[PDB]
């Protein structure tokens, strides 16, 4: 049932034509993978979720791409064990809606709810609550992985095959196809947050606010970041922090249904940006994230700098604003401890996501950012990358050789392959 399709990431860049399989039948996907294995490998096969990754990890030029979104069955949700058993193609919006009546909450939510469970694991996604909860991989209790040999492995975070489990987490689909998974959810009594808002005046006090220990008082924390204004205004931020509300914290009107889902403006945004104990629904707490692809002519760039290299981070921010490249929408947060996945993006430190409009000199400038981020012990995120080099990536991820070793043991014939894998020499 494979049909030739032109495929891009969310950034609408680096297009490549591939045969796309779209079937809700698990057995047809098993046979398709076996067909590629009989061909000796050839150009290979990669899975694809909802295509929300900006880069080229979910495309395979001249090869096979398997669309996983038809596998969207939620098998079971259990309130006692807090476990959900879902097909890899169900998305986080669907899962959120289904789990709420059980008093359960998706443990890690990204900027958009239009991502699959498969895409969430393969990119080891992070959210507003990383410092308290880690990334998506931390909450996977088991996953069924279709490997190159045609076998479906039941993988767990500990015990036998634990190394393959952690190579799959953040593995960008290069260990096989996640068909099914069990996620441990977070218990909640409401669908609401209690939020404290703060507005900083400078990069200095933005960093001070994140270093004074106040982060330990909130499970959820992220900020909108100024990367255009000259110092000391550079790095000023609207910080939104909070935790899941309990029932009695809700206004009476909401208590019946707790689990139901210019210069003058800046003056206001400074005043209305400071608040304490505000009840907010999911949409409001993530606002304005609510407002088939994203806009073309934009280059998404996300990197994290280790906590200790604070001066190094401050310098990169300065380089960005003095560059002639302007990014209006910037998300900033302090990451918590990393997990044991070799290719996992998040490490403890200063994370920022910037959005440059595609202009003359941009490509070579972000190459200079790569070098700076690399020098200072940081890394960029694969789910946003389509232009960095193998050399830079390998140096940014010192456990990459460890990961490649696992990949070669599970896929010797290179049955699983993508545009990213070839570009970053992970193939
Ligand atoms: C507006 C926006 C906001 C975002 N905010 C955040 C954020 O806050 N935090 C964050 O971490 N990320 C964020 N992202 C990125 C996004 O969460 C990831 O790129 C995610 O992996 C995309 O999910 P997807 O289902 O679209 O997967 P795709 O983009 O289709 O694929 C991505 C990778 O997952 C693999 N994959 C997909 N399904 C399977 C499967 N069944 N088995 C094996 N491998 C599979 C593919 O091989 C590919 O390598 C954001 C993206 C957008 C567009
Ligand atoms: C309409 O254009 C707005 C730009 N959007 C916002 C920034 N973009 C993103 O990919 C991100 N969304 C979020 C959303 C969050 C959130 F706080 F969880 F919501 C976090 C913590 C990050 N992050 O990397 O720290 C990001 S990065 C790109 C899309």
């Amino acid at each position: 049932t494979t049909t030739a399709t032109r495929l891009t990431g969310w950034g609408r860049t680096a297009p490549s034509v591939a045969n796309v399989l779209r079937t809700p039948d698990a057995e047809m996907i098993v046979k398709a993978v076996a067909r590629v294995a009989e061909s000796g490998g050839g150009r290979g096969a990669i899975a694809r979720g909802l295509g929300r990754s900006y880069g080229d990890n979910a495309q395979n030029g001249g090869g096979l791409v398997i669309d996983m979104t038809p596998l969207n069955t939620i098998h079971s949700i259990d309130a006692d064990t807090k476990l959900v058993d879902i097909d890899a193609g169900v998305n986080l919006d669907q899962l959120m809606k289904a789990a709420l009546p059980f008093g359960l909450w998706v443990p890690v939510l990204p900027g958009t709810r239009q991502v699959t469970v498969g895409g969430a694991i393969a990119c080891d996604i992070h959210g507003k609550n990383h410092h308290s909860a880690g990334s998506f991989g931390n909450h996977v209790r088991s996953m069924d992985l279709l490997t190159a040999d045609g076998e479906i492995r039941h993988l767990t975070p500990t015990g036998e095959d634990a190394e393959l489990f952690w190579a799959t987490v953040g593995g960008n689909g290069l260990t096989g196809i996640i068909m099914r998974a069990t996620i441990e959810m977070t218990p909640t009594s409401t669908a609401y947050f209690i939020a404290d808002g703060d507005v900083t005046a400078s990069l200095d006090e933005t960093i001070a606010l994140h270093s004074d220990g106040s982060e330990a008082r909130y499970t959820y924390s992220s900020a909108w970041f100024d990367a255009i204004s000259a110092p000391p205004k550079l790095g000023r931020a609207a910080v939104s922090r909070g935790r899941l509300a309990t029932v009695e914290q809700l206004p009476a009107k909401l208590r019946s249904e707790p689990l139901k889902f210019g210069p003058i403006g800046e003056l206001w945004y400074r005043k209305s940006g400071t608040y304490r104990g505000k009840v907010q629904n999911l949409t409001q707490f993530y606002h304005p994230l609510d407002m088939a692809y994203g806009p073309a002519g934009f280059l998404q760039y996300q990197f994290v700098i280790p906590t200790e290299a604070v001066d190094e981070f401050k310098k990169i921010i300065g380089v960005i604003q003095a560059s002639g490249h302007y990014s209006f929408l910037n998300v900033f947060k302090l990451f918590g401890p990393r997990n044991q996945a070799p290719l996992s993006f998040p490490i403890p430190g200063w994370n920022i996501c910037v959005d440059f409009p595609i202009k003359d000199g941009l490509g070579k400038f972000v190459s200079e950012l790569d070098r700076r981020v690399l020098e200072f012990g940081g890394r960029l995120y694969t789910a946003k990358d389509s232009r960095t080099t193998a050399e830079t990536f390998h140096a940014m991820y010192p456990r990459v050789d460890e990961w490649i070793s696992v990949r070669r043991k599970v896929d010797p014939l290179r049955v699983f392959a993508s545009d990213m894998a070839r570009r970053l020499e992970l193939l």
